[PDB]
C-alpha cells in the first residue's frame, strides 16, 4: 500500500506532454507530421517537439532518438512554481528516486522535476514553459483530421487498486471503472482538468505505457484519418476502431507509431470538474462497455504496450499482474460477455463479439 | 448463358422499394419505425409501408405479416407506363414466369409487373404510384439517425458472371467488382440511376437476398444508429461496421432487423452516370477492398442472408456455389489477404485481420 | 471600483442554471422542450425545469411564469457547501442585498445564497442540488439539434472595466476581450471552468441579461436547430447566425425565445484552465472579431436584451453606458471596419459589412 | 417564342465543365488552387485545367487567360459521340450559330460542338475526353474543405419563361421554381442528372453567368472554407452564407474569385430523376425560399454576374430585364417579404429581414 505523505499534494492542472523515445526519427517524424499533421516547434537531429493546433505551451509530445523505444516521461503541468518544490518534498517523502532540473530536461520547459514514482512510471511535473503562437484559427493549417488538443495518458499496472489510491491522493479524481461481481478492477480512469481522464490505469503486466491520447473537433476527423492511412496503405497500422467507447462516451480510434506507441484519437467526452461528479462502474463482461457497438476489442489491445525508462535511461523491470485478465475473462476461450445482463440472446461464449475468435 | 432478348428491355430509372415477409409485424414495426425513423404511408393488421425522408413515392419498403420471412418482390420504378408492357415482353422471351396486375400487388402502386427472374429473384417494375408529401425539408421530424433515400439491394447468387451479363443487357452497367487472378468473379455492383449501384451481386448460394441499403446524408448519421443501438441495449443487431467500403467509397453500416433481414445504411459514394464510367476491379484478397480500413469482414456476412419467395410465395430452393469462397480465400484455413500487394508485412495466413479467427 | 472583500471569495465551479420568467408557459415550453429538445426534470402549472443532455444536477434552466418577462437568478455552483457561507459574508461585506434561503428557492437546489450584485444582477450559489439521471449515453433520446451543456451567461453592463475587476476578484479569469486604440472596453469573456466563459459582460446599458448559452457536440447540430426554425416557419426567431466567433472561436447561433430572451447556441471553443492562459485583445474595428467570415452584427444584437429582477421581483432600473457605443463605431452613420487592418479594400465606412 | 426543332436533341448527360477567361492567370491559380484545393489536371502559361475531387474526365474547370474576365463556355457531356451529331443539326435547324472542332477547344476534350444559343450563351457539347486518374480514395490529398463534384452552372437572362421553353424541349426537366402571383417568373433549375440542376436560370440582364457551383461531402467542408478564407483575411470575398437554400434544399456558400467570378459551394440536395418528379414553385415574397433561415440576400448577388463571350472570344451585348426584379420586389424601397403566408408578424416593408 503507497502511504499518504504529511507534505501537500502539488496542484497538478493536466496532462501536458509525452516525452517518446523513437529509433528512427526520420520514420517517426513522417508519422507524426506527414500522417497526423502535429506542429513542429523545434527540431534537429536528436529530437522533435510537436504540438496540438489549439496548443499555447512549447510542446505536447517531443519524439527523442534513442537505441529503445519507450516512453521517456510522462508530463504534467502543475499551477504555480511553487508546485514543483511541492512535487518534490511529496516524492520524497514518499521515498521515490527524485532529479530536479532548474532549466528543464526538455528545451521548452523550465523548472522541472522527474521521479520514478511507486508503480514504476517516470512522471515529471514542471510550470514554466515557453509559450508559443496558438493555432487554433489558423484555418489556413487545419487539417481534415487536426488534432487539436493533447488529452491524457494510460498507464498499464498489475494492482490497479493500488495505483488508483495512489493518484487519489495526489488529487486525481475517478470517474469511471472497470470491475467483475467478484470485486476484481480491470481498469480505472481519473482526472485534474475536468474531463474523463488526465491518467488512467489499465490492469496488465506493467509499468508499461497503453497509450497517448489527443482529441478532435469532430467525430468526421477521425475518420479521415482512417480514410488516410488507408489512401497511404498503411492499414495495417489501426489497431482498433474507430468506435464509440462506453467507458467516457467518446468517439476513438487506436493506431501505432513506426516503434508501436499506441495513440488514441479521441473527441467528446463530457463534463467531470464538479467535486461529486457521479462515478460510473462498468461489469467487465458488458460488452458495450469499451465499444459501444459491441465490436470486438483486438486481442492486441490487452497485451501490448510500450516499455518504459527509469531516469537513467534504462529500461523498467516488469511485474506481472496477478489478478484476472480482462483478455481472458472477456474474449479468450474460457471468456464471456453480454449484450444484456442476464440474457443469452447477444451473449458470447468462448469466443469475441461478432463472431470472431482469438487469431 | 442467358441470352440477350430481341426484344426491347424496360427503361428502369431505380431501385424503388422491396416488399419483406416478416414474421412479427409488431416487432418488425418497432425496428424500422422507433429505431431507425422511417415514415409510415400507411399501415394495418397485415402490413406496414414506410418511407425515406426525402421519398415522393408512397413508399420505400413494405413489410408484409407471413409465416416464413423472406424477401418478396424486390421493386424498380421503370420510365413510363409502357416500359411494363416492355418488361413483360422482355421476361417472357427470356422463358420466365410473369404476373401482371393492373391495379398493383401492395396499395400505393399501379399496374405492375412481378417476374421469376432467371436467377430465381421476384423482381417488380412499374411506374404508376401514388405520390405522397416528399418530407425533405421537414426538419421538425428529422431524426439524429435520418435514413434519406432508398439506395440499392444486394443479391446472393451462385455464379456472378452469369448473373453480370444477364442485368447488362437489362442495361445496368458495372461499376464495380471483385476478381481474382484465376479467373473467379466474387461480387459486382451495377446501376441505373447514376450512384455506385440500384442492385448487385454477392457470391453464394441464392437465390438469397444479401441486404436493403438506405442513405444518410452524413457519416454522423451512421454514427447516431449504432449510438442509438447502443442506448436501446441492441448493439448484438449491430452486424458489421462502422467502416468506409473500399468497393464503393462509402461510409456503411450493417444491421439485422427481427427476422435477421440484414439492412446497409450509407453515405458518400460517388457519380457513375457517364456511359463509359471506369469500372473498378479490386483483387479478392486486397484487404482494403470491403473494409478500407482494413477491419475484418465478419463471418456472418458471407454466410448469412434472406429467403426469397417465388410468385407462389414459395420459397425458392438454393442453388449451391460451386466458384471458390470469399470467405475461404481470405480468412479461411487456406485464406489470404494482404495490406500492401507483394509485401508480407501486413498480410494475413489462414486468418482475419486485427488479431482474429474465425469463431 | 467596487472594492475587493477581505472575506475570502467563494469557490465558484460554473455556471449552473437560469431561472427566466416567462408570460405564457405552455408557449414557452414549446420552444424549450418541443423546438429545442430541453429534457424534463419538473413540471407543474407554474414552473417547468429544464436540463441538457449531459447534466447531472436537477436543472440548467428554470422557466418560472410571471407578469413581466425577465432574468429572476443566474445561478453558480460552488465547490463546497461551506462555499455558500462565504458567498454570503463576501456579499455582506460589499454592502448588497441578500437572501438566504436554507431549502432553496427553487426545486431540486437546496441551500442557496441569492444576491443584488454590486452590478445590480440576481446572482444565486449553490451547492447542494438533487442528482438526476444523466443522459449523456441516451442516444434514444438524442435530438438532431442536441443541448448538450450549459456553457455560460453574457450580461449587459455599462462600464466593463469596473465589472471586469469584481469578477476578477471572485476568481474569474479574463480570457477575451475587445478594446479600441483610445482605451476603451466594449467587452470582455472570463471563465472558472475551463472554458471561454462562464459569464461575460457587453458594454451597453443595464444590468439586463444578454443570453444564456448552451453547447452541442457539433456545428451540424447547430445548423439542424436552423433547419428546424425554417421548418416550423419561425426563422424570423433565428437573430444572428450561424456564424463562426472571433473571439472564441466558437461556432455559434442566436435565438429568440416566445418573451425575447436570447438563447445562444455554441460549439468548440478551446482551452483556458491554465492560470498563465494568454489573453487575447482585439480591436473593436476589426470586422473579423465577432463574426470571423466578416458576417454584419445585426443592430438588434447591440440593444436588445432582457430586464433583471431585484429579490423583491421588481425590475431592476437601468444605467445609460457613457463609454463608447460598439454599434456606433462600427456600423452606425461614423462607424468603420476593416477586413485587413490599414486596406480600404474591404473596409466598410458608416455602413455594416456585406 | 423559341420553336421545338424537328430534329432530335441530343441525349445529355449533365454539366461537365465551365471555361473561364480570367485577367491574372496566378491570382486564380492561387484562388482555386491555394485556397479552394481543386487538382490540376494540367498546366502552362495561359490555361490551369481543374478536376473535383472524385472526377474522371479531365477536367471540371479551365482557367484560360485573357483580356477581359468571362464566361467562354459552359460544356455538357452526351451520352454517345453521335449525339454530337445531333447537337449540331439541332443547334442549325434553331438557326444558331456552331462550331465544331473533331480535336476539340481545350485539352482533354475530343470531338466537341459550340454553339452561341438562344438565350447569347456558349454552350459545348462532347463526348470524347481523356480519362485521368479519379482521386476519389486520395484521403492523402483531401483538403478539410475538399471540392469533391462539380454540380452545376446558374445563368442570369432576361425571359426566364423563353429560356425555360427552350432547356425543356433539350430535356432539361424543371425541379423547382420562383414565380409571383401576377404571373412573373424570377428563377427556374432545371436538370438531366438527376440532383437539382445543371443549369439554372435567374431573372436579369443577360446573357450573363451568375455562378458555378461546386459540391463537398458535408456541411463542415463548406464551414471549413468560410473558416479558412477568414484565416487568409479574405473575408470579404465572402458575398452570401452559408446557409441552407429553400429551392434546392441544399447547404450553400457563394465566394468571389479574383475577377468576380461567383463559385457556389453546395452539399446535399434531393434526387429529381424520376419523370414525374413533383415541381415545387416558391412564391417570390417568400422570406425563406432563398435562405431556408430568412437571412437577406445581399443586392450584390442580384445585380453582379460575369459577362459571356461569342464564340469569336467577344462579350456579348447585355439584354436588360422588362419583367419585374425580384431585388426590387422583396429588398428594394417597395418591396415586401414574409416568414409566414399572411401574417404581417416577420414580414418586411422596404427592407431586408434582419434588422
Ligand atoms: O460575437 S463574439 O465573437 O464577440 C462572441 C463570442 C463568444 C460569445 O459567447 C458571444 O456571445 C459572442
Ligand atoms: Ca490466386
Ligand atoms: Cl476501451
Ligand atoms: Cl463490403
Ligand atoms: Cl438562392
Ligand atoms: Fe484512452
Ligand atoms: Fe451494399
Ligand atoms: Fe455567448
Ligand atoms: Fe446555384
Amino acid at each position: 500500500e503507497i502511504p499518504k505523505p504529511v507534505a501537500p499534494a502539488p496542484d497538478i492542472l493536466r496532462c501536458a506532454y509525452a516525452e517518446l523515445v523513437v529509433t528512427d526519427l526520420a520514420k517517426s517524424r513522417n508519422f507524426y507530421v506527414d500522417v497526423l499533421g502535429l506542429h513542429v516547434s523545434y527540431e534537429d537531429e536528436n529530437q522533435i517537439y510537436l504540438r496540438s493546433f489549439e496548443e499555447f505551451i512549447h510542446h505536447n509530445l517531443v519524439l527523442t532518438k534513442g537505441p529503445v523505444a519507450a516512453l521517456k516521461a510522462m508530463a504534467f503541468r502543475v499551477r504555480t512554481p511553487e508546485d514543483v518544490d511541492k512535487a518534490e518534498a511529496y516524492y520524497q517523502e514518499l521515498g521515490c528516486r527524485t532529479e530536479r532540473r532548474k532549466d528543464g530536461f526538455v528545451k521548452g520547459i523550465g523548472d522541472a522535476l522527474r521521479v520514478e514514482d511507486p508503480l514504476g512510471f517516470p512522471y515529471e511535473f514542471f510550470f514554466e514553459t515557453t509559450h508559443v503562437e496558438r493555432l487554433h484559427m489558423r484555418y489556413d493549417l487545419y487539417s481534415a483530421g487536426e488534432l487539436v488538443r493533447l488529452d491524457h495518458f494510460n498507464q498499464v499496472t498489475p494492482d490497479v487498486p493500488r495505483g488508483r489510491k495512489y493518484l487519489e491522493d495526489l488529487g486525481f479524481r475517478v470517474t469511471e471503472d472497470i470491475q467483475d461481481d467478484e470485486g476484481t478492477t480491470y481498469a480505472a480512469w481519473m482526472h485534474r482538468k475536468g474531463t474523463v481522464n488526465d491518467t488512467a490505469l489499465t490492469g496488465g503486466n506493467g509499468p508499461r505505457l497503453h497509450h497517448v491520447a489527443f482529441s478532435t473537433h469532430e467525430k468526421h476527423n477521425i475518420i479521415q484519418i482512417c480514410d488516410k492511412m488507408g489512401a497511404l496503405r498503411i492499414s495495417d497500422r489501426i489497431e482498433r476502431g474507430p468506435g464509440r467507447h462506453g467507458v467516457s462516451n467518446a468517439f476513438y480510434l487506436y493506431i501505432l507509431d513506426p516503434d508501436n506507441h499506441r495513440i488514441e484519437i479521441y473527441t467528446q467526452d463530457y463534463y467531470t470538474g464538479d467535486p461529486d461528479n457521479p462515478t460510473i462502474t462498468w461489469n467487465v463482461h458488458d460488452n458495450q462497455r469499451r465499444d459501444w457497438w459491441g465490436n470486438p476489442v483486438v486481442p492486441s489491445w490487452y497485451t501490448e504496450a510500450s516499455k518504459v525508462l527509469d531516469l537513467d535511461g534504462n529500461v523498467q523491470e516488469i511485474i506481472e499482474r496477478t489478478d484476472d485478465s480482462e483478455l481472458e475473462v472477456t474474449i479468450g476461450a474460457d471468456g464471456f460477455s453480454f449484450t444484456r445482463a442476464g440474457d443469452e440472446d447477444g451473449s458470447y461464449h468462448g469466443q469475441a463479439s461478432k463472431g470472431f475468435k482469438l487469431g
